[PDB]
DNA sequence: CCGGGCCGAGCCGTGCTTT
DNA sequence: TGCACGGCTCGGCCCGG
């Protein structure tokens, strides 16, 4: 099976978790907690977890074997079948089986991570058809937490909701028009006053569906808005199911091509409205000028992305406008999944708005990415502000020459992964010409005519080596250099030259400027004026001329220095001259093959097909497909608090006052009165809210109370009363409204761990289990003290943006090569032995890198933890750290907000980066994207001493956000669907790059591309990937967005419109502006509206009175009544919104509504804050005036 | 010396909509 | 995508009559 490395790597794994999981349950035992073990089990493959999460028990071989025989649908169905006829046991009634199959089903179909099944099921039952034929049919309920679990989770749930119904010989749901006029309503009414939806159905897609679904899809009221077709049979709620129709919308319709592709797979008839719905929605010219014209015809630009910009966040290129992003395609070392790469340069020349893990709004491929620093690529090209132009490909250059940039001409690039195209399903694009395709070319040729093997981004033997350079008369040296890396090493213009000149290839792409971006009669001009006006100093090499200068005076250029910008040549200006200098000058001047031919414009031709068609040394276009973007949620790595910060999960009522204090209630001797578990000795006698008797260390009995006449009975004596009160009758309760003495407790805890020191110490206001047990006050005191806070669960966590990564350097991560080898690395992604912290390593599947705010926050946990084990249990201390480098080794737990399964990885170093590094199949065994992504890290040993059961919420989603399963083992064939279309190839070959001037689809090349899915089942799934580009360091450029560093929103608005001025590609003046009003104009609009119907509420209480008390006080207290909506709140966005109208070009519908807008705030008040006040100087050259007088 | 003026934390509420 | 903005109270310190 596995080499005898991969399993060594396991085994460790297991080594380390066995050795954290001995000491947790040894601590658990001595009986302090709510329970008398530990509370997360740990599965290792998808049977597990199914059979952990929802049963019933026993499943986990049957779903093994059925796996292995037939597939994963088939194996579901069969699944199905086996419960439905009773093999794992009897249930009971039909609708118990019913809900059980299809639990199981979709747990199976999903994998057993996302808890749908478990949270969005909220029941299943029977209704008979009563108004037609009184028939049987099945019904799904579906509550809240169903829209996290996303389109294919609930468009597979409706299809085994279907399959079930079929199997259950049960009829079909029949509906009346009525129902279908409420949905429609419903659907209507839920996009407009709730949310956008993400997607729209159409009124006869909505009646489509409701005419053609076997089942019923209904649920609980999640909104608070009445509907008009009310008191409908069947139905026992007249307000919005939110559940239900966001299912409706976001599943098997905005989700259909899936959805039909599993029916087929799975062999499922009745579904072939679906499939029909799916069908019915599915002369002399130049070489590019017709490429051109087909790339317009065939793929258009999208403007989706760009529809709307908020306040503060730029936009950075309009869409497909040359000068943006320009497309180069490839897979870099931190980047693929969904991820972009981009220069450092262009992060710094944009005011710092971009940095490292910051997500933007994409246009071609998807829709959002997040930016990660590649130096491999080139930069933007600038003019800075005496008039000359620079290429910052570098850092520190950026760093240095940023005060004087006038205009950004170009943006530079971005790193896109061929499995992006794929996964989209997205038409290619043509390459823009690059290195990696020059290199290929160029062994070709030399192949071709002096039959040589070389190959590139790898070593040659050295006969070939020495026969090529003898060749070319070059220094073989320089032939490995350049062969093993294309991308850093490139030959001096006139050997570039002289190689296009012997080989017969296009020249360098490094010495190609932008030629296409001009017109031929500005060349034609261009051509006169250099031929008239000019002085050139000339070279040789090997007999080829090359220019060396050009000395040409400012006023005789003219006009034409704009093209001199527009082809991105580097020059400079000094006392009226324009200089060209040495790279740059035959850069210009080879291609018009040094004035000895006339350039002629000709009609429907282009510049580089005169080039071509005149000159002997041949072009390729450098820039032909541009990308557009926008900035959106900036990075994130911060710890995360309840909305009022808890440090212990007890329960003080209104004793503690605002901030819920229990210390200051408790200095003040107040008694609360709130609703506990008590617990009672069966010994001695004593009873409170604790876990162990004081007298004698002896654990409790939970009370049981009855609701009607508070008869308390211990555990042993309500499990034989069958949890009834036998006197009354009623079910019993395990809590029950009572009073507590905090001062006691405090002090005894206090004197328990020894730690008297402490200022404040937060609680709840009331407990939203439905056991309301309690938490002991050692644990909140400890947490107090090492400044650290709770979770809904009992957990302290930590969330961070989510970046991937395959292959590290021991030197961006801060880790010695001898610390590596003590943890498994011996060699780096080539064979040779790891030797230097310069080398490339391939990075295991469950090695994660670490921020330093996560290192600086797990510090404080392991101290925490340290404390914890030391003072309340008494047992030796595990991690022993001092510093953050300490922790290196450690495992922690990587969990989702949308599942209930975690999975265990290790420590191995940490970077400077807001962002939380890790393998692409780690991000992918959460179930997430990695393009904007948040994800919570928390080390084992917190987790498994402090969490349990009983903490958890009792509503619906209450279970979300719980490990309650952890995976040991990764196993890349069942962690996601998306990460199997990633790129695992060195280079791209020569066919994909000849193949996108076609403008072929991915699907047609995807053989020639080697990916993930090319590799599942056999041993090499973990054994080697590779990457295209190279990086400097992984984590160089900015760190900190310049959007959280700016206070006021017009300081905010000011900065993004100066950024957006700057670049040459986005036309602010008027898009940028107006688009930004239509972001200000709702705020302005929807808070005058709601000041009109608002409701009162009291200072003291939080009572809310829907009209103003008319004596102007609170009836119940002697407080007084605030406003909810107050004055200031509908007018804070006014002058920035004025100055946007005043300034930039608008057009005269947003001025007038923004002048009726202040007109509408003025007149709203007349009579009740009159103007009393004159004035000395009045007009300070408004505009509304201006316009009124006009 | 004893009484105010003032800051700085905290905790609440709110973000287009034809008849 | 949700966060970003306004308003009310309540002590802890100066600083002054
Ligand atoms: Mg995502
Ligand atoms: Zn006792
Ligand atoms: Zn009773
Ligand atoms: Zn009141």
């Amino acid at each position: 099976e596995l080499p005898k490395e991969m399993e060594e790597y396991f085994e460790m794994l297991q080594r380390e978790i066995d050795k954290a999981y001995e000491i947790a349950k040894k601590a658990r035992a001595q009986g302090k907690d709510p329970s008398l073990d530990v509370e997360i089990p740990q599965a290792t493959d998808m049977a597990g977890r199914v059979e952990s999460l929802v049963g019933p028990p026993g499943v986990a071989k049957r779903i093994r074997e059925l796996v292995k025989e037939y597939g994963k649908e088939i194996a579901a169905l069969k699944i199905v079948d086996e419960i439905i006829e009773g093999k794992f046991g009897d249930l009971g009634s039909r609708e118990k089986y019913a809900e059980q199959a299809v639990r199981t089903a979709l747990a199976i179909l999903t994998e057993g991570i996302v808890s749908a099944p478990i949270e969005g099921i909220a029941n299943v039952k029977i209704k008979r058809n009563t108004w037609a034929d009184n028939s049987e049919y099945l019904a799904l309920y579906y509550a809240g937490p169903i829209r996290s679990s996303g389109g294919t989770a609930q468009a597979l749930s409706v299809l085994v909701g279907d399959y079930v119904r079929r199997k259950l010989g049960l009829d079909r749901f029949k509906p009346s028009e009525k129902h279908i006029e409420r949905m429609v309503e419903e659907v209507d009414l839920y996009h407009r006053a709730v949310t956008r939806l993400q997607y729209h159905p159409s009124p006869e897609e909505v009646r489509l569906a409701m005419r053609n679904i076997p089942i019923e899809i209904t649920g609980e009221a999640t909104d608070d808005v009445e509907v008009s077709h009310r008191d409908v049979p069947g139905v026992e709620t007249n307000q919005l199911r939110g559940g239900a129709i966001l299912v409706l919308a976001e599943g098997v319709l905005q989700k259909a091509k899936k959805l039909v592709k599993y029916i087929d797979k799975m062999g499922i008839e009745g579904w072939e409205w679906l499939k029909e719905f799916v069908e019915a929605k599915e002369v002399d010219m130049g070489f590019y000028y017709s490429l051109y014209q087909k790339f317009k015809e065939e793929i258009a630009p999208s403007d989706k992305y760009a529809k709307e910009v908020i306040g503060g966040r730029p936009l950075f290129s309009d869409p497909s406008k040359p000068g943006g992003f320009r497309l180069r395609y490839g897979r870099s070392r931190a980047s693929g999944f969904a991820t972009w790469g981009i220069n450092p340069a262009t992060m710094i020349l944009v005011d710092e708005f971009l940095a490292i893990g910051t997500q933007l709004k994409t246009e071609r491929p998807g829709k959002g990415a997040v930016v990660t620093p590649v130096t491999t690529i080139e930069g933007p090209i600038v003019k800075l502000k005496d008039g000359s132009v620079l290429r910052v490909d570098d850092y520190n250059l950026a760093l240095k020459v940023r005060e004087d940039v006038e205009e950004i001409l170009y943006l530079g690039d971005a790193v896109i992964a061929f499995g992006d195209f794929v996964e989209n399903n997205q038409t290619l694009l043509p390459a823009n010409y690059c290195e990696e395709w020059w290199i290929l070319e160029f062994v070709k040729a030399l192949k071709e005519i002096y039959e040589v093997h070389l190959e590139p981004f790898t070593e040659n033997e050295e006969e070939s080596i020495e026969e090529a350079s003898d060749y070319l008369e070059i220094d073989p040296e320089f032939l490995k250099e350049m062969l093993r890396d294309p991308l850093r090493v490139k030959p001096p213009v006139e050997l570039a030259i002289h190689f296009s000149e012997v080989l017969g290839i296009p020249l360098h792409p490094y010495y190609t400027l932008y030629w296409n971006s001009v017109e031929p009669k500005d060349v034609e001009k261009l051509w006169r004026l250099l031929k008239n006006y000019a002085e050139i100093e000339w070279s040789n090499f090997r007999g080829i001329k090359f220019a060396k200068k050009i000395v040409i005076s400012q006023e005789k250029l003219g006009d034409s220095k704009r093209t001199l910008e527009l082809l991105g040549l580097p020059h400079t200006v000094r006392d009226g001259n324009v200089i060209v200098d040495y790279p740059w000058a035959a850069a210009l001047l080879t291609p018009l093959g040094n004035l000895n031919w006339e350039f002629m414009a000709k009609p429907l031709y282009a510049t580089i097909d005169i080039i071509n068609e005149n000159n002997e040394i041949k072009l390729r276009d450098r820039g032909i497909s541009w990308i557009g973007a926008r900035m959106g949620r900036p990075e994130k790595a911060k710890e995360r608090k309840m909305k009022p910060p808890v440090q212990v999960l007890f329960p003080i009522g209104l004793a503690g006052g605002s901030s819920r204090d229990i210390k200051k209630a408790a200095e003040e001797g107040k008694v609360a009165e709130v609703e506990i578990a008590f617990f009672k000795c069966p010994k001695c006698g004593h009873v409170g809210p604790e876990h162990l008797c004081p007298n004698c260390g002896t654990r409790k009995e939970l009370l049981w109370v009855c609701p009607r006449c508070n008869a308390e009975y211990p555990e042993s004596q309500a499990e034989g009363y069958n949890y009834t009160c036998p006197k009354c009758n009623v079910k019993l309760r395990p809590y029950a409204k009572r009073k507590i003495r905090p001062s006691e407790l405090l002090n005894r805890a206090m004197e328990n761990v020894k730690v008297y020191g402490v200022d404040k110490l937060k609680g709840v206001m009331g407990m939203t289990s439905g056991w309301k047990m309690p938490e002991p006050l050692e644990k909140g005191l400890l947490r107090a003290k090492n400044d650290v806070y709770v979770f809904k669960d009992g957990t302290i966590r930590f969330d961070a943006t989510d970046a991937p990564i395959t292959h590290f350097r021991p030197r961006e991560i801060g880790v010695s090569v001898e610390k590596l080898r003590e943890l498994g690395y011996t060699h780096d992604f080539e064979g040779k032995p790891l030797v230097s912290e310069d080398q490339i390593v391939e990075l295991k599947p469950q090695d994660i890198i670490l921020s330093k705010e996560a290192g600086r926050y797990l510090l404080k946990v392991a101290k925490f933890v340290d404390d914890l084990l030391e003072k309340f249990y008494g047992l030796p201390r595990f991690y022993n750290a001092e510093k953050m480098e300490d922790l290196i080794g450690h495992l922690v737990i990587g969990l989702a907000p949308h599942t209930s399964a975690g999975i265990v990885g290790r420590i191995i170093g940490f970077v400077d980066a807001l962002v939380g590094y890790a393998h692409p199949y780690f991000h992918a065994a959460k179930r997430r994207n990695c393009d904007g992504d948040e994800d919570a890290v928390m080390l084992l040993l917190d987790a498994l001493l402090n969490f349990s059961r009983y903490y958890l919420p009792e509503k619906r989603g209450g279970k979300m956000d719980a490990p309650l399963v952890i995976t040991t083992r990764l196993d890349p064939r069942e962690v996601d669907s998306e990460v199997h279309n990633m790129d695992i190839v060195r280079y791209y070959p020569l066919e994909f790059y000849e193949a996108t001037y076609e403008l072929k689809s991915p699907k047609e090349l995807v053989g020639v591309i080697e990916r993930v899915e090319d590799r599942l089942g056999k041993p090499e799934m973990y054994y080697g990937l590779k990457f295209t580009h190279d990086t400097d360091d992984i984590a160089l450029g900015p760190k900190m967005s310049l959007y959280k560093q700016l206070g006021d929103m017009e300081e905010k608005v000011r900065r993004q419109l100066e950024v957006a001025k700057r670049i040459r590609a986005v036309d602010e003046h008027g898009v940028a502006e107006k688009i930004l009003n239509s972001h200000l104009i709702p705020d302005l609009r929807g808070n005058l509206r709601s000041f009109t119907r608002q409701e009162f509420r009291c200072v003291k209480c939080n009572t809310k009175f829907r009209r103003p008390p008319l004596n102007g006080k609170c009836p119940v207290c002697g407080g007084k009544i605030v406003l909810t909506v107050s004055k200031g709140a509908i007018e804070k966005y006014l002058g920035t919104a004025k100055m946007l109208v005043t300034e930039y070009n608008v057009k005269n519908y947003t001025r007038q509504r923004i002048c009726l807008t202040e007109r509408d705030i003025d007149s709203l008040f007349e009579n009740v804050f009159p103007e009393t006040q004159l004035t000395l100087i009045v007009n300070p050259n408004d505009i509304c005036q201006r316009l009124v007088m006009a």
